[PDB]
């Protein structure tokens, strides 16, 4: 059925080589997103190339050779870029939106659960995120990697099924092909260890993108940006590159979210919602939570109990403390009301709960 | 002679108070900041509108009442916002460069560095900064604000001489004009009182973010958008509104910065770098570190001591204490070639650095 | 047993905040209304919205951001509200009627006493009134206040026993939600002091109201619009909301409004009047009648003497001085053949008329 | 060229005699009114039968037979009219606007200009004004009349160039057709004398709306609303009744509106604002206004005077005394952050002016 | 995840017994079939009350007692009743569809096949489809049953998850509740039985519609259309009345669509499209198609071989034979350029294939 996609194009892709963007290639890929996308498909997109755009755009100036003559294009180009990847789709009749995200907001709970909850709106209402790093606050991906850690940040924030990484190599080779006529491409990939670190040598931040991928349960596709069709097969099931398995089942990950750290806070349930959450399995409303204990913000995992006091969940706060404790014992439409805001009618949603 | 004015335009002046952006107006604003920016001032912009923007370009879609569709909306308006103001500064031959920050930037060291390094770098290259809150991971400017506090965060990392902010009102009376007749407007204030936020009351995050700006040595004038010429006035000094005085200086808020916090780490420095400081007062090359003590990242304060241990200065460093610890004791053009990348030849700046 | 609420529904509980009327809400409270409405009570409903619903069916125009435009959006869309509060409340086979009016109706003795016989007319053949300003020649309500003081005009030309008012937040809070924790609704108010309206501060027109009402011998309640059964609740008297007890009795409205001003006229009345008048308190027939005194119009105050000169009562007139000259002396049933209309058989009604 | 002309239609009309609207009739009216419409010429209907709509829509019940009940049938009605009007014209693709006016109204400068005001909106914007008595506070036309007197104050408040009346006869007659063989239709009327009082007898209120119109300058055309065509005629020129020709000019008629009562208010104009208006005979702007004397609202005649004191106009004010002291020496975009609302750019317009 | 219902609703719960129909009833139900659409879910619904319609609206005529005279009735009523669907319907925003289907149009294949293509084209889109029987043309549903095995099939042909019927009953009872106290509502049903029709009885047709509908694989779910949130609870799966389950799985169903005659025709195809259907389970392109052998029409089953003749699988054909030899060979997009018409890119859908 319908499927989680998220494709990352590098400077080299969206480029060739040149100085320019080559804009050729582009709607191909377009093109084949919008036909993924037409079929009920979501797609995401982890771009670079605003230094370019940027560069493009103030005529090819004489910088400093600093990091900050970097940050000062990527101001500049970001929003040449958007705007070429929205006239680009809309030549298909797509709706593009731009996120710019770094490692701190994935680390960040609260910050995770905004970026989470813009995408997922994004997503649900047919439009195709666009997503790169923050150049003006963030470095990272200006020195080294090209948005390769940001594409598995992105694949595990959208719930991503497959994480394919466009570049100009076909893939892995067991041994150099120039050097060995015998060298061939891997197949599949089923964990990632030494002796694969030792032979992939610029493609290192490819492979270390693909463990982090892997080990929250996304399958991992390295492909060639110049092969035709090559999103279409991928989607499809066609071998087009190197597959990383992987190595574990989203329940595992969701298992390691809620119980990686210890629960920020405490709050009491009701009969009626106890058994709802219990034998039922549904969210929890604000209408059966009793008291709220501690001091935690929104996105933080929590631990749901009964009135005898005993834990029979836990989960993700969908509202911090302060409007948890204020909006408790209430009905879902005044929360508005009460706040002058809402994020939902549920605290803690089904999907970020886990029964103890 | 050359200042620094920082403009707040809110969705109020942005809209007149209607459903889409009016250009009118925003190219009148645009024409009075070119003029002032072709005298050789340095302009930055605060802005908002990415979310009416977003209504604008999505056809006006049905949403449902949540902070994830606001989200939503300013995620696909954002970059119809940019290309507005772009449009609309290149009729005057400026580029305009995008930057989205939070106040967990600002807070933050390291980040508040790099966002202080991209933004010089766009003033010093007559480029326009257009600063909006990444609406993507934080919430706090659409529950709220309308980018008030953000304007008072801008204004202290853009080292504004002015923070100028454009309301619908033409400032701030001692009685309510409608009831009495005899209400007038208020010139000038020195100070925010109790009895001034009580007359005050849509203006309260005005006057918390005038606070802020005054607190930190930034003159900050509350004025109407629709007065004609009010930028240039402003920045003359016409009296057109409300104006609030600096409470403290720019020295006194370098020290409160510097001396707010313990020091992260201790750097030794010869004796020939020493005298540079003491008696010359200049920046700290890398040659001139002889150690480097303690974990810290670029941003954070560190204490200058010289061989004897005798503590001579504290001052933020621009590299963390790994490089710093690589490029100690090496010419500055050798900086790139050891780390790969550069954020300029001195280690401590002298306008970053306060000598004991 | 039976009582008389009057509900003032705002443009933001109509439109949710949004930018066109939602539907379902308001469906929600006609069936709140139509559950009272089956059980005997009496129903008016005052209501906003016709600038935004002639905004929504004229296409969303672009015009001047003066009054003139709005007067013709209230022009327009004042059928269209009518239309759908006709069409909701046909769902439930309850008929709606139509009225417009402004302060200035209101103050005016005939002009309040004509609309106080529709509202009365309407009322007792089971008839909702709806009730908004005449945007085309008022425009006080346009600028500020969205229908509140036309509430209270409304509850005390009704007689109302309620006069309930829908808003978005939950009622009056001793010190702001946000920023103290401890902070809680008020659940009572008696009388309106200077502290409480401090603590109020948009509840401004709203204090306004609902000091005008309390006044009147009416309590107001202000509640939020999106508490269920809110409606009901109110009429059965839970607690809602704020509740604003009434500061006068009905007894001592009336005589306010006989005795806030000199009478226009005097009437002589024969004995066997005077008796009935006196020991029975009943209403005053045309036939009793034996002199007019003075030139008055219908609805104003006259003194009701003896033969003897003796003053005797003093009441409102349903008729002007040259009507009750010529139909003096006869028969209540040839009223329509003496004059050409008719409104009613009594001259003075006892409600209407104070003995002394 | 372009002309304004004001159809009034009465119940009989409406009806056909009968108990029912015959929206065969109306709908050929309305075709016709819609073929004067796209040639660009504005159309204005005064219409009546709300009580006749309300009774149908009632199922016809049993009522007192008072002025209460009739009060009731046109609350209950008005919206049915409203919306059969409002049905036929969006078959030709015209909207229609809902103006409720009585006789106080016109006589109170404030709500006449409000009146004008929204008026000419709706004629700018090519929208049908509908207009008809409200009911609810006034009386007036459902005694007697039957808007033929609002017809007349309609057509003055319009501006209108033809005011047509439709009724069921022809027009007016020497003799009574039927007893005399040779009685013929008046074809044109220059004034109103005792003896066409006295032929003329239903028809006494036509003569009366006859009589105010033409005394204004507008020519006046009595016709059978059966006549095919009548209203292209009419407009065109062609005689289908009886003619009563304009008794005095349109600027005769502004020179009795201006100085028909003492001034209200007295303000002083610069030398600059007084030269325009003098020689260039130019509206005059806030910005020219140096002083204003007086307590005056708006639509009141006030005097204009240079700073030496000598009478230079005499015009109608767009705002209040109040307002004018606060918005006088600032410019016309500023009126809107001063006051909260606008009227438009002019405190005295140059078609209300009289230059003394 | 997203399921789909079908809500069956008789004469009685549209009316409640009384000659009309009852529309507070109706908008309660569409309030719950609306908040399951903003879910997600898929709703059709299956209608009834055409006669009652057009009775009320032709003013309850005397009409000879004939199957002619409910005929016409219906005739005149079904533009009513689908008119009443869709404005209760756009309360909630949700648009409304009208088929018109009779068991002959289910039992053609061609008729079948249209059918399920435009109801599959409303779902796709968000239209709710009201579905009653054609009763121009077929008269079964008027003598017996109403629109009872209508239900059943389109059902059937809107592969839904869940038939829910509602009627003025709970359920089905083990005895007569009035005579026996102990008896009690069935709550779980696993095939129908002879003891079960016995036992049953009005209730035969509702018996006979959940034989059909648990035969093809659907669960069907008698209940009471008075129970609050009666849908809710089924799409939840809380038991509400009689629940019969399903006896065979969708899979087993389309086996007996398939083979359940012999093929219409035989079509070969080459050896690429061969090997994507065999082991990849892909729909048959028009290009692989090398020759068509039979006479038939869209809609029927046809065989699909290779070049060697063997069977591989058997489907039902989108096109008929002509328009299969005409485009076969060719491409997808030249499909409309051929034929002038297109009814989508695969000649046989992977979902109607069953493989050999
Ligand atoms: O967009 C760009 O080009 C830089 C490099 C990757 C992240 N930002
Ligand atoms: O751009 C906007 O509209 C929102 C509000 C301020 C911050 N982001
Ligand atoms: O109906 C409206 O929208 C305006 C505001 C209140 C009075 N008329
Ligand atoms: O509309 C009507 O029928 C009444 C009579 C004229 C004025 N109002
Ligand atoms: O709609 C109706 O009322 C008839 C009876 C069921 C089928 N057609």
């Amino acid at each position: 059925d319908s499927q989680t996609l998220v494709v990352k194009l590098g400077t080299s892709v969206l480029t060739g080589g040149s100085r320019r963007l080559n804009r050729a290639h582009i709607v191909e890929l377009v093109r084949q997103c919008a036909q993924l996308h037409a079929a009920g498909h979501r797609i995401v997109i982890v771009t670079s190339g605003a230094i370019a755009a940027g560069r493009e755009h103030l005529g090819y100036p004489e910088l400093p050779a600093t990091i900050a003559s970097k940050q000062l294009l990527a101001a500049v180009g970001q929003s040449r870029l958007i705007q070429l990847w929205e006239q680009l789709f809309s030549i298909y009749g797509i709706h593009v939106g731009q996120m710019l995200l770094t490692r701190a907001d994935m680390e960040d709970r609260e910050r995770f659960l905004n970026a989470r909850d813009t995408l997922r709106a994004l997503l649900d209402n047919n439009i195709v995120p666009v997503i790169n790093e923050n150049d003006a606050v963030a470095t990272a991906e200006i020195k080294v990697g090209d948005n390769d850690n940001l594409s598995a940040l992105a694949a595990i924030l959208a719930g991503a099924d497959k994480l394919l990484l466009l570049t100009d190599q076909k893939g892995l080779y067991t041994a150099d092909p120039r050097s060995n006529p015998q060298a061939e491409l891997i197949k599949d990939v089923y964990g990632i260890d030494d002796a694969l670190r030792a032979i992939a040598g610029g493609m290192s931040t490819k492979l270390q993108a693909a463990d982090v991928a892997c080990r929250a349960g996304i399958d991992t596709i390295i492909a060639a940006g110049s092969k035709p069709g090559v999103i279409g097969d991928v989607m499809e099931g066609i071998s087009v590159g190197t597959l990383f398995h992987a190595q574990a089942t989203p329940l595992e990950n969701r298992k390691r979210w809620i119980f990686g750290a210890p629960p920020a806070g405490e709050i009491t349930v009701d009969e009626g919602a106890t058994a709802a959450i219990l034998e039922r399995g549904s969210s929890l409303l604000p209408k059966g939570i009793k008291s709220v204990t501690g001091n935690f913000s929104r996105g933080e995992v929590i631990r749901i109990c009964n009135l005898e006091g005993r834990d029979i969940a836990h989960g993700v706060s969908r509202y911090n403390s302060d409007a948890l404790r204020r909006i408790a014992g209430h009905h879902s439409q005044e929360i508005d009301a009460i706040l002058g805001y809402e994020y939902g009618p549920v605290a803690v949603h089904r999907d970020d709960m886990i029964t103890r």
